[PDB]
């Protein structure tokens, strides 16, 4: 079914597949918390 990533999980700035409403930092390139 669904598929997402956790926290501090590497991802793509063009395709954010993070969970918990996380954010894919285009800098660190990971699922961080949108401040």
């Amino acid at each position: 079914g669904n598929d997402c990533l956790g926290f501090w999980s590497a991802c793509n700035p063009k395709n954010d597949k993070c969970c918990a409403n996380l954010v894919c930092s285009s800098k660190h390139k990971w699922c961080k918390g949108k401040l």
